[PDB]
């Protein structure tokens, strides 16, 4: 049966306006700056954003990949794709 989602999950993460978007639950380092309650820290592959989700926003990786993992005309999406399949947790400062 599923956890509760801890760093270095795979998922698809969903924001308003963006197709589901391949990303990873990241750490917290020490002395960086803490999410807000209820919320995971997201790193999307191909943009090296992060943003602040919620479970809700959060579809895992193995389950999704035949809905959400296809080539889409978005800026780094495509990079995203092969970050999340091909080095998940690989450092991408």
């Amino acid at each position: 049966m599923p956890h509760a989602f801890k760093p270095g999950d795979l998922v698809f993460a969903k924001m308003k306006g963006y197709p589901h978007w391949p990303a990873r639950i990241d750490d917290i380092a020490d002395g960086a700056v803490k999410p807000p309650p209820n919320k995971y820290p997201i790193f999307f592959f191909g943009t090296h954003e992060t943003a602040f989700l919620g479970p809700k926003d959060l579809f895992p990786y193995d389950k999704s990949k035949d809905k959400y993992g296809k080539p889409n005309k978005r800026k780094g999406f495509n990079e995203g794709l092969w970050e999340i399949q091909n080095n998940p947790h690989a450092s991408y400062s």
